[PDB]
């Protein structure tokens, strides 16, 4: 009985402007209703109804025009796939060929599945637009105490082509018949199981077992944290240090914070209307939810706390303390490379495939998902540097003869060899090479080659930073020279990233901006406070991340160690607030070509 | 798409036998389908269709007959309330009177709300019976590759009165119009808000915030429980005892186990179809779920663990250890008597009202809810005895001069005065007096006066136990005499309760047991293993609860008796839990015979 909310959750976000304006009409009715000349009123509503029915005529015209355009495109795509399949069967029947033709079959199958989803989306369009007309017209007659709404509906909407046409139904039946008599080789149970569209978007809930587990893992994590504070304030001794430890376990804290903050992004994208399932090309009918990410965050959270607490205590006296941390990372590695069909095997298979393509950048094309991860792995380098220290620490600074040799020179945590500089230039190198590939593939030097410059600036800042320090460590006479050259590149990079991420990424500061001062014309998120507040945060922390990478090759005192351990967490909160406005921008480009399905092509 | 599961969740459990048999029909179609005599098959399906369409004719006849009966009752109830309201308005307009007439208005309002719910239930009946006919007939034509199903539907079900009648709609509109023009004094927004029926039964879910909180409270409690074991094995000392402690905190463990096991009952009753909302008379459109009980169990669980862990440790050195336990029970008491409109205020208001009526038994009538609680409070007496010891302990054995005087003679935990006997005969006395009232009100000595006998037997067993233990305590020559008289009453009670609850409560061992040997003719729960297994448990633990009330009279001098009591109080709870299933089920099978899916609300003259 709450249609407003029903339509607000059952609308294709890309076509949000082709759907009847229910709330505006309600405002109109309750406006003319709350305000009246209480002959004066007789002529007053003789003018309000004119406007009301006038607006209704325009809205019905829009739905009929939008409906006609989509049906034409549907007939075209149908003819397109029909020929490809006929040609494919003609080629296979007329005929390395098997493997390519196998994909050819797989390509044709994804094409017909994607086409069916589009026909269902168009059917649900007409169904929810007719329900809105009837429910609002009843509110009009019920508010104006008249019978004109009934007259209007029976003579206009009830005859409207958007509500009278009967070709989408035939097209849907034609496709399912072809998919069953051509691809499935005769099985409607398999064909329908493939072409059937379940509830999608923000109109489908999650299992209560997922909500329960999510909450359970969280509650254990909260208690195992208060314990680590007290135990860290009592059982620990001052005779030994806590830095080799803070160094290895700091990495795990960042990865868990990433998965937790990433689930809060999936939630905001879903409730705002940003179709991240089309931007990242994820199965439209089978995809994970914010709850599944919150669940994996809690699981690895408890695993981390128990390992560190077993290090503060001595649960076992036959087990060397330098095995708890090794088992934790060994476990996390297996949970991601499990060759069994369990624990989100399909979701993990996607991540394992993407990572490979993003670590072989120059040999593969770049899609939003591929480049987006490399920008995610460009804010998760502290994890790579922590892993770096751990490897050398257990190889050069670890006394296995001493069972308690895990927690006690520093060459493993220093860029004495540049290992903490080249490793710091791994994620930037991936994005630099991925950009050049895009340029070669697009033949456009803007923005493919201008952006490849934003990634190079880091190489210089990291290099000069490591050189000035080493020369100064040898007391050479090139200490101030490198120091000045270094600080120069630092400020250059800090601004070549802030501008490109507040202009070429978010897309704010638009010539076409009316009331949203310094903001794009159309903003998806609800409040304008979010955009203005995030702009301040990106600036404040864009000049505090170039310093956290220049202290990887400089801060002799443990003071610099505190700085690094206090910044790695804040950098994560920057990629988190930057994951909102980046995806939103990409969505506002699909809401212009009205693209609610992907464009799947077949192989010749 | 899954109609079978849509029917079995959207069916009024009382009328479950008036609804089309969808699964049987599917079995028939897929049976004749899996078994094809591959002329032979031409005549084979010429005989299968005959049977299939024959069964369809009978089912449609049943739905039309059941539908006709309910509509007649609806017209009568409508005329009944109509006259009462007319008379009520005529009396008020024609006229202590204000407060009785206020109730009179409230009585008329609940009557029209309950009537509306009945009309909606009857509308949903016709709607789900026509959907089943169409969905099965399509499966028949789709399985037999014929068009007979379509012909059958258009010429029979499409014309059937259960699908053609249009009077329920008029009745529903008539009632809402009367409730708005008579009671609300003109406001359809208030009238509809009162007479509107939301999703009810096993077809409505719970908020994910409830599932999350439930899980969160559980996780903290589990960790706080592993911490009590390790702390109880390290920080604790042997110089002092742990019995005054086990005595006070044992009571809280039982109450939390009750609320947790009770939520698992609400779950089983809802998924089996036992309408506990009609048996207990709870708002049909606003009632708590198993999740809300699991949530309160976890909350009080953490509160208990933290209090006992603060006693093993010394979180504060200015706070005497004998205040953690006092704050816990003080808090639980407030959470139940909160005068604010928060934390289930409505649900708590019902429990507070029922408890009062069940503690003033002789002055009020007895309903399933009232008598059922007194039987719930008859298995929660260890909590009363623990509360008893604690009070005397903090009054006669507590050294406040010693800040650490909470954990260290025993006269507070002994029946030296009979306090552990009269207190042990409080819940049985309530049930005894409630039964006699029923007899006076029913004038029937069976089963009202035979039942009052099962409750008296306890009075004797506890008494003689004390006589033998107290005479023996003064080494009198009447030690063996009382001991023999005592053991006699013990076995008498152990069997006068097992039989009554195996034949007069559960209702098993029926002349009409058929395939269900030693079980009633119709069993609601899915497996027959549950009934047989529970019978064994009620016996094994019906002869182990009479002993846990005979060790409350200076009998087991050694701490072994203390161990016995602390190990039985938990098992007794698991008996009332397995007895809460078959008792409510029995009451339901009595409503599934008169087809009563709404309560009968009367008005005041
Ligand atoms: C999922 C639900 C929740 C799971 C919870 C898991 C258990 C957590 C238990 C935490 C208990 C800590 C606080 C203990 C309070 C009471 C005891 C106390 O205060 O004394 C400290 C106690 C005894 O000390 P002591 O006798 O000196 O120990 C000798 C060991 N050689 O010290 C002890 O001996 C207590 C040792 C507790 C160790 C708990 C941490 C995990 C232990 C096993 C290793 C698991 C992690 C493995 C990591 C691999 C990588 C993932
Ligand atoms: C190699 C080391 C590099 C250093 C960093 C550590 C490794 C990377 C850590 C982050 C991993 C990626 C997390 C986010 C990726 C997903 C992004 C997204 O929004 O996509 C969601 C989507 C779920 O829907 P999906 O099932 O994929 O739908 C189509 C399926 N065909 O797809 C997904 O959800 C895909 C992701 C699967 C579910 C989450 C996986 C959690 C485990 C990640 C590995 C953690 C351990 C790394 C190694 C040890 C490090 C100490
Ligand atoms: C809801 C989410 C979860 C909530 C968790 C709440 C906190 C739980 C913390 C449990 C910690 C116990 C184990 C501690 C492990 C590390 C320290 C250790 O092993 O040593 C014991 C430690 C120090 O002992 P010590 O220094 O002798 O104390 C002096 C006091 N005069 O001993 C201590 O000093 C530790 C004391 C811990 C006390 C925790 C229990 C609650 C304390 C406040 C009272 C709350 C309950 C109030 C009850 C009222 C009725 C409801
Ligand atoms: C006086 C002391 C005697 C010794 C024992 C302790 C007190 C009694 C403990 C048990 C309390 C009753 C628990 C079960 C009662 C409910 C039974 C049931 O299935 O009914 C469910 C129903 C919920 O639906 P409802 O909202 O009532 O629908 C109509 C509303 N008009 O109605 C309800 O849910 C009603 C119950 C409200 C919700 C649960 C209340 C939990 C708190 C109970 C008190 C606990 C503390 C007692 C005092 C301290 C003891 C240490
Ligand atoms: O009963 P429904 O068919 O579901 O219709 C209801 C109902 O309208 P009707 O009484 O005309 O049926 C509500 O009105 P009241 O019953 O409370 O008088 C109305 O609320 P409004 O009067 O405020 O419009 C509500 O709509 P909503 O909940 O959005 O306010 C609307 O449900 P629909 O929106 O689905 O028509
Ligand atoms: O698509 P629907 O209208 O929701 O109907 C489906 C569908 O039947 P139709 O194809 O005739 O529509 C299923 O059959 P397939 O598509 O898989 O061939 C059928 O399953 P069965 O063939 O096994 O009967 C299923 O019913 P169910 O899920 O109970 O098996 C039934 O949905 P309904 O039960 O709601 O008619
Ligand atoms: C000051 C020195 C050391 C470094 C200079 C690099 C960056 C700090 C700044 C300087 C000028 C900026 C550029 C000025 C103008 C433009 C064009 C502007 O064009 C668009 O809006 C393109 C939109 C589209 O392609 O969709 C995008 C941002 C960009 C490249 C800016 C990106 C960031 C730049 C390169
Ligand atoms: C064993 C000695 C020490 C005590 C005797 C009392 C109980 C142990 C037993 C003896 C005979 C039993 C009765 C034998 C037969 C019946 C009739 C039987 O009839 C019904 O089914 C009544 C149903 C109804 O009234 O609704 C119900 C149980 C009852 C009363 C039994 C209840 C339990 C009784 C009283
Ligand atoms: C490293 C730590 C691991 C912890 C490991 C646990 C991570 C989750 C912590 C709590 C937040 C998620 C669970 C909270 C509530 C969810 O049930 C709802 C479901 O949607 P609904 O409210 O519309 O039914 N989710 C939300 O409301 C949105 C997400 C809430 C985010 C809260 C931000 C703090
Ligand atoms: C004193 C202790 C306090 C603990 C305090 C926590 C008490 C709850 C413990 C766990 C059981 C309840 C929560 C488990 C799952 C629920 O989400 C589902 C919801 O129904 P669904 O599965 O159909 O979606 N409930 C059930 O499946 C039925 C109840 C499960 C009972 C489990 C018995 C152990
Ligand atoms: C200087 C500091 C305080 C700036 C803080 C900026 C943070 C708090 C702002 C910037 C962007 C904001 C987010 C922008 C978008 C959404 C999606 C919306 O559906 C929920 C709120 C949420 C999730 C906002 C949360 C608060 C937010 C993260
Ligand atoms: C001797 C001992 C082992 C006997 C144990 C008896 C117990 C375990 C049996 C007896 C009655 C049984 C219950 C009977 C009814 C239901 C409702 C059903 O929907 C879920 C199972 C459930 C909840 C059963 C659980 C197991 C049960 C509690
Ligand atoms: C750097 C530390 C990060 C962890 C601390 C929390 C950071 C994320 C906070 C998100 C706040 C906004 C959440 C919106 C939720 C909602 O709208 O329901
Ligand atoms: C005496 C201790 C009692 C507590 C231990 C658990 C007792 C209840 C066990 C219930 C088991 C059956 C639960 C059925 C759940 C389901 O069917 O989904």
């Amino acid at each position: 009985m709450k249609f407003a909310e029903h339509l607000s959750a059952h609308i294709t976000p890309e076509w949000r402007k082709q759907y009847i304006q229910y709330e505006a009409f309600k405002d109109m009715l309750y406006s003319a209703q709350d305000q009246a000349p209480s002959d004066t009123v007789k002529r007053y509503f003789a003018k309000f109804e004119e406007k009301f029915f006038q607006t209704c005529e325009k809205e019905l015209a829009k739905i009929n025009t939008f409906y006609s355009e989509k049906l034409a495109e549907a007939q075209r795509r149908f003819a397109t796939l029909q020929n490809e399949l006929q040609s494919s069967l003609d080629a296979q029947k007329e005929s390395h060929e098997e493997r390519v033709q196998h994909r050819n079959i797989k390509d044709l199958k994804l094409a017909f599945s994607e086409f069916y989803l589009s026909l269902i989306l168009l059917q649900n369009y007409q169904n929810l637009n007719f329900t809105g007309f009837r429910k609002i017209l009843k509110k009009h007659d019920k508010i104006l105490e008249t019978s004109r709404g009934a007259d209007w509906r029976v003579a206009h909407v009830e005859v409207a082509p958007f509500y009278t046409c009967k070709k989408i139904n035939q097209l849907i039946s034609e496709t399912e018949a072809v998919v069953t008599n051509e691809l499935e080789d005769g099985d409607r149970q398999k064909a329908m199981k493939r072409l059937r569209v379940p509830p999608l978007g923000a109109a489908q809930p999650a299992p209560a077992w997922t909500t329960f587990r999510v909450g359970l893992f969280c509650g254990i994590f909260i208690v195992l944290n208060i314990t680590l504070v007290l135990a860290a304030v009592f059982k620990l001794e001052t005779d030994r240090s806590i830095w080799p430890l803070i160094r290895i376990y700091r990495g795990g804290f960042l990865l868990i914070e990433f998965l937790f903050l990433l689930g809060i992004n999936t939630y905001g994208w879903r409730q705002a209307g940003v179709n991240h399932v089309l931007i990242f090309e994820l199965n439209p009918r089978s995809n994970l939810s914010h709850q599944h990410l919150f669940e994996i965050a809690g699981f690895l959270g408890i695993l981390w706390c128990l390992s560190l607490l077993a290090c503060f205590f001595a649960p076992i006296s036959v087990i060397p303390t330098y095995v708890y941390p090794l088992a934790l990372y060994g476990f996390m590695v297996f949970f991601l490379i499990n060759p069994t069909k369990t624990f989100y095997y399909k979701s993990r298979f996607w991540l394992l495939k993407l990572l490979f393509r993003v670590f072989t950048a120059p040999f593969h094309k770049v899609g939003f998902a591929d480049f987006w991860l490399a920008d995610q792995l460009n804010s998760l380098s502290v994890i790579l540097m922590d892993l770096e220290y751990m490897i050398c620490f257990y190889s050069l600074e670890l006394k296995w003869d001493e069972s308690k040799g895990l927690l006690p020179s520093g060459i493993c945590h220093k860029y004495t060899y540049g290992v903490r500089a080249i490793v710091q230039c791994i994620p930037a190198w991936l994005r630099f090479i991925q950009c050049l590939r895009r340029y070669r593939d697009t033949k456009r030097a803007f923005p493919h080659l201008v952006n490849a410059g934003k990634y190079s600036t880091t190489f210089f800042m990291v290099t000069f930073a490591a050189l000035y320090s080493t020369h100064k460590e040898r007391g050479h006479s090139d200490t101030m020279v490198f120091f000045y050259l270094w600080i120069v590149f630092y400020i250059i990079s800090s601004c070549y990233t802030l501008i490109w991420d507040l202009k070429m990424d978010w897309g704010l500061f638009d010539k076409n901006a009316g009331e949203n001062t310094f903001l794009r014309e159309e903003i998806v998120y609800p409040q304008k406070a979010y955009y203005y507040c995030a702009i301040i945060e990106d600036v404040i922390l864009r000049f505090a991340w170039t310093i956290q990478i220049s202290i990887t090759s400089t801060l002799l005192p443990h003071s610099g160690d505190i700085i690094a351990t206090v910044f790695a967490p804040l950098e994560v909160f920057r990629r988190f607030v930057w994951n909102f406005f980046r995806l939103e921008n990409e969505h506002l480009n699909n809401c212009g070509a009205a693209r609610a399905v992907r464009d799947i092509s077949v192989a010749p």
